Order: structure tokens, then C-alpha cells, then sequence
């Protein structure tokens, strides 16, 4: 009665349609159901009005259908954010599953939009849907991409910043899967520190 | 697979269970010194049974009934205005309540409407549902389910028959479906009903 885990190679092989899905039993179930959110930035609107749920999915094939659809139907607008979160967790730090939590953060420079945004974001998505952090995948809430003019942010959000073992294992595996050099250190920030603006930086509770 | 909750399951969850859709609760007062942008205020969004009940229990305790007001629950991304792309070709099953039935049936009928929406009570035809509107008025209240396409007769009349069943209305009491394009034009004391159940 075990966790459903997909490595990167298996998820890539399941890409590009193909499956007949006979008996509604030929699709590959995910451990969790996931919801894709969009948060727009315009028209003098409340935080709630700008957050929109796009779509939910709980198979590898339906992930790839949505991915292929967004990849062909959507263009990149700064001010926007996309978030993939487990079903029942809103992509806001005030949520019961995020308020005690935080994020592993990747910051991309202006150059790296064109070179690394799509690659790093896909690798992040596969880490989530594939349950890549072993038992510590349960600490994962979701992932956020902030598209910005200064430079783009990609983050894995986790549920509890005081779970050092879980947080640091997520961190180490994520950095490995992004193929980041050991010189490039990524930082974990409590959402409670990120919420308070106190200077040019937020404190990192952990680094890998 | 579609997430469907019957009435009994949703009531059992009242003091997390995902909804098929995310829903947005809107409030609208008729005020001309402010116009349709400032009058229409978003109150809150939700996509679980428990968060529906938290908001319901909150509004039920914290809010008192003012005529001229309207509340609307619509799917996330559909504004509660007929000009919206998802409503302009559509219409509404309308329940009109007399002055007496404000005290007896408003809260009951409105709750039953809400459960039909969040529970996906119309089978595949729940996708034709946009939302629901309650207009609190002195003449007598209005409750309506809004659907996306008035030319989908099969979708529309299934919704109306299930809705009428869930309101526990007698078969003598016939409800009417009105195109938003007919309701927009004031032509007398009544609007034409494209269908009736
Ligand atoms: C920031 C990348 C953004 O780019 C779009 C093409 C618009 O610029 C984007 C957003 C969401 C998803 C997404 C799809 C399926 C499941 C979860 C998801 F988050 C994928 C992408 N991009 C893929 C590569 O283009
Ligand atoms: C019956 C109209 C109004 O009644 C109050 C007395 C108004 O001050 C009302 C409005 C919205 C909601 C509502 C709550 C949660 C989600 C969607 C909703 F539309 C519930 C109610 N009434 C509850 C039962 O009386």
C-alpha cells in the first residue's frame, strides 16, 4: 500500500499522448491530485480576484496534456505567477498548510529567463508530481513561479519550516534535479520572514 | 472523474473534501452614485466543502438581510453579469418568492440552490451552470440558476427538472427559464420564458 513515485525518465516516457486508456485503467495515477493556479497583476483588483484556478489533474498523462496545452496556448507576461499546489491548499502563505512553512528559492537573472525558466520550472513540476523527496514529499505544498522584469523566481513551498530533516532533504534533492553547481547555494526562507519586509534581504533558515 | 456530492454528504460535512469547481461569492448593492464597478464587491472564493460551510456559517451569523442587495455564487472566472462571455448567450431558471415566502422559504431555497452548484447536481450538464443569484426585494425575492447557453435545451431542462425536484416544488408550480437577452430588454410586466418545467 505504497507511495506512487515516478522518476524523471518514466514521466518523460509518458509524454506526447498515445495511451488508449482502455477500461479508464491505462493512465498512470499520481500520489496526489494537483491544481494549477494563475495570479494576474492588473485592473485595481483584490488579491482574491486576481487568483484564479485553471485546472486540476491526478495522472501523468493529464499533467502532460495540460503542460502541452499551456506550452502551446500561453505567452509569458511579467507580473504574473503560476503555482502548482496539492488539491486543497491555496497558493497563499495564509493557508493552514503554508503559514508555518516556507520555500526553497531559485532566483533567475534577466538572461536566464530565456535559457533556464522553462527547463527549471519543468524539472520543479516533475519533482512534485513524481513524489521525488521520498517520505518527505508529504511536506511539499506546491511550487511557485514569479515572472518579473528584474528576474524570475522559482520556489518549492513546504508545510513546516521546523522540520529541518524534511526541508534539507527536499532542498538537496531539488538542487540535484535542477543540475545546479555546488557553488550555487539555494536558500530556504520561512514564509513568516518573507512576509516581513526588513531590508534588502530575507533571512535563510537553511542553505544547500 | 467528476466530483459529485449529494445533499446528505454535504450536510454531514457541516459543523478536506475538494469541489469540482472553485466558486466566488459576490455582493452587489443597486447604487447609482457608485455605478456597476464600485457596487460589485467580491467577498470570498472556495473550492472545498468545509470552506463552503465556514463561509456559509460566517455569512449566516455575521450578516443581516437588506433589500436592494444581491448575492451571487459563480464559478471562478465568470463575473456575475450577463455581459460576461459565459453568460451573454445564456439564461436563468427563475424562482420568484412572494412577500410571505421571504420569511418561510428564502434561506432554505437559497441553501438548496448552493448545494446543487457546489455538489455538481446536474450530472454532465453541471458544466452548463455558471452560478446562482439571489435578489432580496420588497415586492418579493428572486432566486435563479444561471446557465451558459440558452440553445442547449437538453442541458437546460434537465437542470430545471433536477433543480425543481431539489427545491421540493410541487409539479403544479411551474418554473421558467429566461434568456438573458430577453431579460435585458424591458418590454412590459413580464419576460418571455424560453422553457418551463
Ligand atoms: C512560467 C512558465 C509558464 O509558461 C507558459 C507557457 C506561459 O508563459 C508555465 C506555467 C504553468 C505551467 C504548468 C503546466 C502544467 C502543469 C503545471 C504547470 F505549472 C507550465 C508553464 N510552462 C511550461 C513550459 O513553457
Ligand atoms: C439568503 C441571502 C443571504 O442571507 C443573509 C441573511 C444575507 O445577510 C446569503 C447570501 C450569501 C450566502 C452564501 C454563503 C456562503 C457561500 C455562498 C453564499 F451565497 C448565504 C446567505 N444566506 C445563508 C442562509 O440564510
Amino acid at each position: 500500500g505504497a507511495r506512487i513515485i515516478y522518476d524523471r525518465a518514466f514521466l518523460m516516457a509518458c509524454r506526447g499522448g498515445g495511451g488508449e486508456n482502455l477500461y479508464f485503467q491505462g493512465k498512470h495515477p499520481l500520489q496526489n491530485r494537483w491544481a494549477l493556479w494563475f495570479f494576474k497583476n492588473d485592473k485595481s483588483k483584490t488579491w482574491q480576484a486576481n487568483l484564479r484556478l485553471i485546472s486540476k489533474f491526478d495522472t501523468v498523462e493529464d499533467f502532460w496534456a495540460l503542460y502541452n496545452h499551456i506550452q502551446l496556448s500561453s505567452n509569458l507576461m511579467p507580473g504574473c505567477d503560476y503555482s502548482l499546489f496539492k488539491d486543497g491548499i491555496e497558493p497563499m502563505w495564509e493557508d493552514e498548510k503554508n503559514k508555518r512553512g516556507g520555500r526553497w528559492l531559485i532566483t533567475l537573472n534577466k538572461q536566464q529567463r530565456r535559457s533556464d525558466l522553462n527547463r527549471f520550472w519543468l524539472e520543479t513540476l516533475l519533482c512534485l508530481i513524481g513524489e521525488s523527496f521520498d517520505d518527505y514529499s508529504d511536506d511539499v505544498c506546491g511550487a511557485v513561479v514569479n515572472v518579473r522584469a528584474k528576474g524570475d523566481k522559482i520556489a518549492i513551498w513546504t508545510t513546516e519550516c521546523e522540520n529541518r530533516e524534511a526541508v534539507t532533504h527536499i532542498g538537496r534533492v531539488y538542487k540535484e534535479r535542477l543540475g545546479l553547481p555546488p557553488k550555487i547555494v539555494i536558500g530556504y526562507q520561512s514564509h513568516a520572514d518573507t512576509a516581513t519586509k526588513s531590508g534588502s534581504t530575507t533571512k535563510n533558515r537553511f542553505v544547500v
